[PDB]
Formats: C-alpha cells, structure tokens, sequence
C-alpha cells in the first residue's frame, strides 16, 4: 500500500495521456506476470468469502462441528465452477488442515479479508485512475478485466469527485467511503433532510451562495450522524447507564411517540362523542358519558393520563434529538460571523435583530461552542482582530484569560474528576443555559410541543380541552400540511382582503344609517320594533353578521322596497352590495386559495426540472452530457455526485493532516478558509479533455 | 355482469349500468380523471372539514346550547345539542349545507350576554367552513384540470 | 412477487410468453452457484429429461 | 396573470444582461461569471 | 399513443429504450392475437 500510495502521488496533477501515466502503464506491462498473480490473489479470497456463505457450499458441510474435509472441500469447490485445478489446490494449502484433514472454513474465509482490504482498495484506485487517464491503451483493459471482482467489490467505497485544482485545471480525486458513512447517509431521515435542502436551494436560493449553503448542509448533516450514532443501541453508575438508555430510547422512537399521541387524541375524542348533558345527576347541569358497557368511563381516565405522559415524552425526546442541531446551527453561524465578519467587533447590530442581540449573552460564557466542534474560535478571533481593536478588549468580550493560554500549551494537567453530585452543582454555566433556553423557547417545533403540553394538562381540568389535540393532523400527516400550506401561502393577502371587506361594508353601513333606516325592522311584532340601524355599531354589526352571510347580500334581510320613494336608490344599494361583497370580494378569497395551489405545484415541478436538466454542482445542462449515451446519468452519479462531496468532507475531517495528499491538502486549506473555488463551476473533466477523451 | 344478474331480482338495479358512460365515453373519463387526480387531497380536506366541525360542535355543546332549539312548539323543545353526537350530526348535516353556516339555522343571539361570542362563532364558522374549505375543494378540481 | 411463486414449478409456466427455454437458461446461469438440483426443484424441472 | 409578470421580469433579469442581452449561460463558463458581469462589467447603475 | 404519453410524461431517459422494446414485444404479441381472431 505504501508503494501504491507513492505511485498515486506520481499521478497528482496528471493530464489525460500524460507522460507519467503512460510510463506507469509500461511498468505494469513489464511486470504483467507479477501483477496478475497479485490480482489473482485478491479475487481468489474475495470469491472464497462469498462461496462459503452460499447455500450450495452448505450442502457439502456435513460435520456437526461446522468443519469440512479437504476431499470434501475439493469436491465442493469444483462444483462451483469458479476455480481451476491449481487454484483449488492452492486454497487447500492455505487452509489450515489438522491431522484429520479437517478444515475450519469460517476462519479460512475471514483470514485474509481484513489484512488485504487496504492494499486491495488502493490497487482498485490505481487501476481506476490509470484507466480514466489512459483510456485508449489496449494493454490496460486486461488488468481491468482481471481486476473485475476487485473493482466490483470496492465500487460502493470508491468515491470520486472533481475539483478545480492547483494547476487551474479540473482534476479527478479518488478517496475511500467508509461503510458507516454510506450507511448513515442512506438513512430515511437524512434523505428527507437532503430533499428539503435541495428544494430550498433550487427554489428560493441564488447561485452565489449555492456552494456555501451546500457545505453548511454537509456540516449540519455530519452533526446529525453523530447524534444518530449516540442514540443508537447495540448506585450513581447504575442510574446513569439506565437514564441515558431511557433518553436514547425516547430519541430513537420520537416519531412513534408522536403517532401514539395522535392516536391517543382520537381515542379520547371518540369517547367524548358520547357525552350528554342532563338535569338529573348520573339549577346547574351535569355532564356525563352515556353508555351501557360501563368500561368507557374508566377508560377515558386511563387514556387521559396516558396521553399526558406520552406528550411529555415527546418534549423530552425532542430536546434530545432535534434541539442539539438547533444549538449547533446557531453556534456555528455565530462563530463564523465573529471570525469572518467581526459581528460584535466591527458592525455591532443595532438592536433591531433579536437574534444578534440575544447572542451577546453567550460570547463571554466559558462554554460557548458547546455543540459546535470548533472549540478554538475565541482563540482565532483574538488572533485575527486582537491587534487592531485591542487584545484585552477582545478577551473581555469573549471572556478569555490571556495568562492561561500559554500554560495549556506548556503541559497538560490531570486533576481529580470526583464522581459526586455535589461537585456537579457549581459546574454548570448559568449564563449559557439562559441563552440556550431562550433559543429553545423561540423554536417553533418546541413551542408547538410545549403548546401540546399545556392543552394536555388542561384536559385533566376539563376533558373537552383534549379536542384541541385533534388539530395535530395538520402536522401529523404530510398530505394535510400540503393543503393547509395552500391557505397560508397567500395568508397576508387573505387577511388584507378581509380587512378590505370590513371597510367596504362599513361604507354601506354609513349610507344605510343616513337614508335607509326604515327598512331595518327585524321584528314581526307590530308594537315593539327591533330597529337594527338606529345606531352605527348595531347597523355595522348587522351588515357584517347577516349581510355578508346572506346569499343575495343585504337586500335579502332588510324590508322590501317595493312601491317606495327610494326604490331605485335601494335597488342600487343591493346589487352593488351583492356584486362587490358577495360576488367579487368572496371571489378574491377563492382565487387566492386556487392560485396558491398552482403556485406551490409549479415550485415542485421547477425543482424537479432543474435537478433533471442541470448538474447541481457544475451547472452544465443535461444536453451537453447527453452527447455521450446516458451521459447525464453517469455525470450526476459518478463525476459530480453531490453525495460524494459530502463524503469527501467527512473523509478530510477524519484523515490525519500529515497523511493528506497534495489535492486533499489543497481542498482542506480552502475549506478552512471558507473559499469554494475548488467546486467545479461551468467546467468538468469531460469538457476539459474533449479532444483527448474523444 | 353481477349487477345485470341482480337486475332480474329487481329491475331498478339496472340503473347502476348507467354509470358505464364514465368509461364508455372518453370525454367523461377525462372529466372524471380531473376529479380523481386529487382524490387523496379531496378526502383529506373532507376529513379536515369533519375535524373543524367537531371543534365547533364542542364549543357549541359547552357554551351555546340554549340556541339549538329547533322546535316552534313551546312545551316540548327539540334541543339538538343536548347530546354531543346529536350536536355533531346537526352541525355536519345542516351547517355545512347552509349558505351562511350554522348561524342560519340556530337561534338569533340578539340581546344576549353571549351575543358577540356567538357572532364571532358564526362568522368564523362561515369563513373557515363554507368559504375556505369548499374553495379548497373547487381549487383542487381546477388545479387537476390545469 | 409472492403470487408469482405458484407458477415457477408449473410445467406450463411460459404458456403465452414465447421463450419456452427460460427455465433452461436460468438453470445454466445459476445452478453452479446455487445448486442445480435446488434450481430444478424450484422450477419444476427433471434433470434426467 | 399578474403573478407570472413578476416572475417573468425576475427570470429575465437573472438570466440575461440588461445591457448586452447575452444570457447567463455564456457568462457562467467562468465561475460566477454572470454575477461579475452584471456587477462590474455591464452594471446599469454605472451607465447612469 | 398511450405508450408515448406514458413514457414522455412519467418516464426517465435510462429506462426509455427498455420500455420501448417491451412495448414492441407487446405489440408483436397483440398482432398475433389479432391475426388469430381475424376471420377470412
Ligand atoms: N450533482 C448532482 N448530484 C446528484 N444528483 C444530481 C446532481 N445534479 C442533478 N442531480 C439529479 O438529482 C436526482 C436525484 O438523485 P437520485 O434520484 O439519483 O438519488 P437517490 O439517492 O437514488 O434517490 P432519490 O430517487 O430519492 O433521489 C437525479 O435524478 C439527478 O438527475
Ligand atoms: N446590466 C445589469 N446591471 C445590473 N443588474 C443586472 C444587469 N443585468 C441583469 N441584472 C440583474 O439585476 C439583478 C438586480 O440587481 P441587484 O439585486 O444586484 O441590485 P441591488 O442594488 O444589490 O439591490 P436589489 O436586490 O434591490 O436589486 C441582479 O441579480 C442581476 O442578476
Ligand atoms: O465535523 C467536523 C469536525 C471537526 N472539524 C470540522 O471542520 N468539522
Ligand atoms: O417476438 C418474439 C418471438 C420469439 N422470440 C423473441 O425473442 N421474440
Ligand atoms: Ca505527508
Ligand atoms: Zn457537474
Ligand atoms: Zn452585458
């Protein structure tokens, strides 16, 4: 592997049909016999690993101990028609036969799998690198054909991206994707987060911030994988292990608790359907359930108590699953605005930003980057803005002891961490918690869950308060949230057009109160008239309450103007009220809901069209790539896959900096400087070498 | 075929075969596809209507019970909201189909201590149920056409 | 897919589909790895015929 | 009708240069080419 | 017409030719059925 890594270093910044690439192909041909033996070593033990797991191999396994004899191994292996005569004999030699010719095939299959993985991957990278930079060499495909199983085995782990490299040219980078990283990326909640991010950027995002937003999404996604790993499952110590186990249980099953809370609400309300009011006990009235079973009244008590408990676990589960991401995102943005903008050093937001003003509380706290990983942002800000604004002023703002910086670099102290609850009491950062809770209490999802708390407790006061929890289906089912979004999309217009309806009706009220008061007798009695327009407040209430809801307008309710001196004036009163209010203004409400359905639908279509017609990374359209058959499908899956850019960043973060290659160091340096020029924009490997590749 | 066989048991079962024009006529099939395109959304919005009407029924049962006397008789009142099930049926049956909502059917609240509360009740019922939700249904149909 | 299991071992599985040798192809393709006798049992084939 | 007019104006501004009329696709060959072209090269404010 | 509408509306570029070949085979079978049921 160390020899191959040196060979790969010779290919850094290598163009298609380069001198070094074609020289390295010559060396492999010169040692073709040895290379084939190396390749035949890996495929023999890769094939062996899957063969022993096959059912056909298990047929020959007859020994109860789980072993197989050499003569039985011989007849089992050649029955698979995958090895030659000598190859089966070689495997017999490698098998550790006892004095009884008894073979332990379980350990035999796994003996060389782990040791040969690192070299096997680098051989796959080397052959892939050469095959893509010397694409017209006949002497190279035989190695590729002989390494077909090696290449096939490492295909899911061979990540490749393209960057605009140090040489002002598009370069292709090959790296390793770990099994855990791919497995976590394929998790259903991570995929849903990706879809939400893709929709936001394509729909309401700009091209200038696209890569900065994408990297920030990668960092947030990386943090979520850490949370998912922690909550996953395989006297103070006795309680602590169970407490974290309990909290992780709530975090893992947070959405099942949300579903069970919704089901608990429907069950309660179905019982509430049987409520009845009667004067007799089961001048004040009694409310009681009406049933013959007798089991429903105690059931409501049990269901009500259970519902409050489940909703409580939702708040705890939310605080352990979603809150850390919220605090991480807020700490991350504050840290970068401190360093790359000097928020509270230079600009000093002017009290109109509750987000910027509330973040002043955490600057001097000792535990400001609690969730955000960069625990040295205060050091970096001091080194960047300390000289021009004053080191002692920055240290005061960020709560840093300047005398303690050197001693930490001098040596490391190992104090006594006493496992006592008393010593834990003063170890909490009060000012940070007050800042953190203000961030949590301004989170919409937490506030909704907190609202779900208050109603649930109030349900024990009066069981009819549990009806409010039936509104959870707006958030419970994603479909209903889509229809409800078609109402709140033009919500600011909906309220305004209602306010316009209030003004227009008021003008009609003014006219009626001055000219048409005779027609507002709503009493069939002849001695006690019920004047509805002898007062402006009564007349205005009348027009809104009965005039708007009437099908034909105000003319439906007030008295018939037939044979009156103001007949023609009153008919104009009515058909204008009917046309403006009932016909036109209500049409505006209907049109706004209808328009939002079309507006939201095309947003989905626009996102799905942009994704399928342009590359998310480079921005080159599908028409250019489709010149080669299936060109756009290959480009988005292998060349400019946005998942591989996420995988590369995780690969860079875990890799030791002293082990970074020249290309990895180049990208890592630019990432640390928040410079995104390494992302290919308007260019790609296929375009740069159009002459050589074609 | 089963409906045709039942038509011999009762000739009025042959009326079901009149529905065959949905698939026999391509124009009718397209028009009905313009309804079934958003069928899940239509069912969901009907369920949402049921939920909001249930909430209004709960409010009426708790506070506005005295206004649900649907009997012109004076000594035997037909109270429609003395039971929660009866009140919910009354709402879903008459308030939804009324032009101005439930306030068209229930008693006039003029000169009462809960007058403003009840007018807010009626106006919000009319706006949310009669206007907004039915508008949602018709908009779903129009959007399916488009 | 669960209902299609009933037709695998039937003697007349490709009654309408023209390829009457699909069982032979599947055997020649997967018998070495998963057992010729097991594949024949799955597909209702007589190896001696 | 009014909504698409707003969108068409917004789409035309972000996809073409107000002065020369060359589309954003040509300028985007250089990274952030259209953003630079409309801010420094053919800025309509600079013509004012 | 139905096949063309289906592929152009809710089809991808990677599956297009396979879907077209499958449609061709189904059309070939329907031609045999029509010839069988045809009377002289
Ligand atoms: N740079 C890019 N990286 C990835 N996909 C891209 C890129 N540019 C455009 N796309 C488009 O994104 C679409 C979504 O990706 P794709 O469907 O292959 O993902 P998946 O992981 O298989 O799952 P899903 O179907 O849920 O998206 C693809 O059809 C592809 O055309
Ligand atoms: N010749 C041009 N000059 C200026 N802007 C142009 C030109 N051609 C196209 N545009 C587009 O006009 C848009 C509006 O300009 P821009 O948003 O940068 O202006 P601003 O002064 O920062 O403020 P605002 O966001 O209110 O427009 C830009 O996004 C740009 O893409
Ligand atoms: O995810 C991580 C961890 C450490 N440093 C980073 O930049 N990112
Ligand atoms: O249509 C046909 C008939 C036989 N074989 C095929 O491949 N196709
Ligand atoms: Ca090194
Ligand atoms: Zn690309
Ligand atoms: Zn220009």
């Amino acid at each position: 592997k160390d020899m191959v890594v040196m060979l790969l270093s010779l290919l850094e910044g290598n163009v298609v049909n380069g001198m070094i690439a074609r020289q390295m192909v010559d060396m492999l041909v010169e040692s073709s016999s040895n290379v084939e033996m190396i390749l035949k070593f890996f495929d023999m033990f890769l094939k062996l690993k899957d063969i022993v797991g096959s059912e056909a191999f298990q047929d020959y396994v007859t020994d109860p101990r789980g072993l197989i004899s050499k003569k039985d191994f011989q007849k089992a292996m050649d029955s698979q028609k995958q090895f030659t005569g000598p190859e089966i004999q070689f495997l017999l030699s490698c098998s550790e036969a006892d004095e009884n010719e008894m073979i332990n095939f379980e350990e035999f299959a796994n003996r060389f799998q782990e040791p040969a993985r690192d070299i096997g991957f680098n051989v796959a990278v080397l052959l892939t690198n050469l095959s893509e930079h010397v694409p017209h060499d006949p002497r190279l495909r035989n190695f590729l054909e002989l390494a077909e199983s090696i290449l096939e085995y490492f295909r899911p782990y061979l990540g490749r991206i393209e960057i605009m490299g140090a040489s002002r040219r598009i370069e292709r980078i090959y790296f390793e994707i770990s099994e855990t990283n791919r497995a976590q990326w394929e998790m259903p909640q991570v995929k849903e987060s990706k879809r939400q991010f893709i929709f936001d950027v394509v729909n309401e995002g700009g091209e200038a911030e696209k890569m900065e937003l994408f990297v920030s999404f990668c960092e947030d996604t990386i943090f979520e994988m850490q949370i998912a790993a922690q909550i996953s499952e395989p006297f103070w110590g006795e309680l602590e292990v169970q407490r974290v186990k309990f909290l992780n249980y709530l975090s893992r099953n947070f959405y099942t608790l949300r579903f069970l809370a919704l089901f608990l609400a429907f069950a309660i309300n179905f019982i509430l359907l049987f409520y009845k009011v009667s004067d007799s006990p089961p001048n004040m009235v009694y409310y009681f359930l009406e049933e013959s079973t007798g089991y429903m009244e105690p059931a409501l008590w049990c269901l009500s108590l259970l519902h409050t408990l489940v909703a409580f676990l939702c708040i705890i589960g939310y605080n352990c699953l979603k809150v850390p991401l919220v605090i991480f995102k807020r700490e991350k943005e504050l840290a970068r605005k401190l360093e790359f903008d000097g928020l509270y050093i230079t600009e000093q937001p002017g009290d109109d930003d509750v987000k910027g003003q509330w973040d002043r509380l955490v600057l001097n706290t000792p535990s400001f980057p609690s969730n955000y990983w960069d625990k040295f942002v205060k050091r970096k800000v001091l080194d960047k803005h300390g000289d021009i604004f004053g080191r002692e002023r920055i240290a005061e703002l960020l709560g840093m002891d300047l005398a303690s910086l050197e001693i930490t670099a001098h040596n490391e102290r190992k104090p006594d961490p006493p496992p006592g609850l008393l010593t834990w009491l003063m170890s909490i950062d009060v000012k940070y918690q007050i800042w953190k809770f203000g961030v949590i209490f301004t989170d919409n999802s937490f506030l909704y869950l907190g609202w779900y708390m208050v109603m649930s407790l109030l349900g024990h006061y009066n069981n009819f308060f549990f009806a409010a929890h039936l509104l959870d289906i707006a958030m419970g089912v994603k479909t209903l949230r889509t229809i409800l979004s078609s109402v709140t999309h033009n919500g600011k217009q909906l309220v305004m057009t209602v306010g316009l309806l209030a003004v227009v009706v008021y003008l009609y009220t003014v006219v009626a109160f001055n000219f048409f008061r005779k027609f507002y007798n709503k009493s069939e009695d002849e001695d006690e008239p019920d004047m509805k327009c002898d007062d402006m407040m009564t007349c205005y209430l009348f027009h809104m309450y009965v005039g708007v809801r009437a099908g034909g307008g105000i003319g439906d309710e007030i008295e018939d103007p037939a044979g009156d001196e103001y007949e023609l004036y009153r008919v104009v009163f009515d058909i204008t009220f009917f046309f403006f209010v009932i016909v036109i203004l209500l049409a505006i409400i209907q049109g706004l809901i209808i328009d939002a359905f079309g507006e939201l639908r095309d947003q989905q279509e626009q996102v799905k069209e942009d994704m399928e017609t342009k590359c998310f990374i480079c921005g080159i359209g599908s028409d250019y790539f489709d010149t080669t058959p299936h060109g756009f499908e290959t480009h988005t899956l292998e060349e400019h896959n946005l998942a591989n850019y996420m995988f590369f960043l995780m690969y860079l973060i875990n890799k030791d900096e002293t082990e970074h290659t020249g290309q990895e160091s180049y990208v890592w340096k630019m990432y640390q400087e928040r410079c995104w020029d390494f992302f290919p924009a308007g260019d790609c490997f296929r375009k740069q070498y159009e002459d050589q590749l074609s």
